[PDB]
């Protein structure tokens, strides 16, 4: 469980980059509303219903500071992001929809760079 | 007797760049599964009944490393893939349809590219 | 009312150099064609159509001659570059698409250093 190689760090990023920077057919960068969560004092409901919240920043941070040991351990936090999103949003609502798409992007992006 | 110049580089790239990025009515890029083959370990059965397999990766290799003389060289690789993808996968099975869908997309991209 | 600290000037160049330096997934420097405008004699067109023409050399030249006052003054010009590309070049035409990409990189460079 000793120094996170640079090679592994080099992946996590580009993966989470591939994701963040993804722009759809119309060209809308889907990540926009996932980067920063909204405030407890803005959307208290979210933090009532979502027991273990998360956004992208807080995933990037955890990359930056070598918390994540394997690519597995990242997927989980990206997956929990979308789970959360889906859980809070109305099926067929643009928020709800993006999370899915992104979910896939990662899995292909991770595939395309990982084992 | 001679080299492979800008027209053969740009155009043969231009063609392929286009095809890859082609997305159906659902904006679903159909190149997806045709970029990187399954490993021989992954799906032995492919190679247990396909003579001379080929990826998408290898196409851009054959481009970057100047093996395709004319257009007629490229297409042969291109159409083959589909031939395989069709040969292997089942009629109606998404991949099959995609594989065909592609064939043509190239055909237009080649014909449209009139010098 | 006062000249530009080297702290600033060295940003303008970092930000712009990130931009210019940038290559796409493929490994393709998008900047390439924007670095220098075409000759008047070569694209008389561009000059008839584009009101205030600008490429990258001149921006550099305009950082060097302490001609940009804020980062605004810069981005203002940097976007004038992409507007002009998208004004002249047809939607979906490779160039066009690229220009948009760059607009983002620039903004992600700048939004990076504003922190
Ligand atoms: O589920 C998330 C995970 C990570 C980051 C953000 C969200 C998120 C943001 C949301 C929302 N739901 N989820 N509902 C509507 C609300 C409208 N205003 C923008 C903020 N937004
Ligand atoms: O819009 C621009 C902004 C800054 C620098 C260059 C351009 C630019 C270059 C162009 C073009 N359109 N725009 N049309 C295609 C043509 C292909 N041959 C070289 C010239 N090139
Ligand atoms: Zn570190
Ligand atoms: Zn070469
Ligand atoms: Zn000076």
């Amino acid at each position: 469980l000793s120094p996170n190689p640079p090679k592994l760090t080099k992946q996590m990023n580009a993966i989470i980059d591939t994701v963040i920077n993804y722009k759809d057919s119309s060209g809308r960068q889907l990540s926009e509303v996932f980067i920063q969560l909204p405030s407890r004092k803005e959307l208290p409901e979210y933090y009532e219903l979502i027991r273990k919240p998360v956004d992208f920043k807080k995933i990037k941070e955890r990359i930056r500071n070598h918390k994540y040991r394997s690519l597995g351990d990242l997927e989980k936090d990206v997956m929990l992001l979308c789970h959360n999103a889906q859980t809070f949003n109305l099926e067929g609502s643009q928020i709800y929809e993006d999370s899915i798409v992104l979910q896939s992007v990662f899995k292909s992006a991770r595939q395309k760079i990982a084992k």
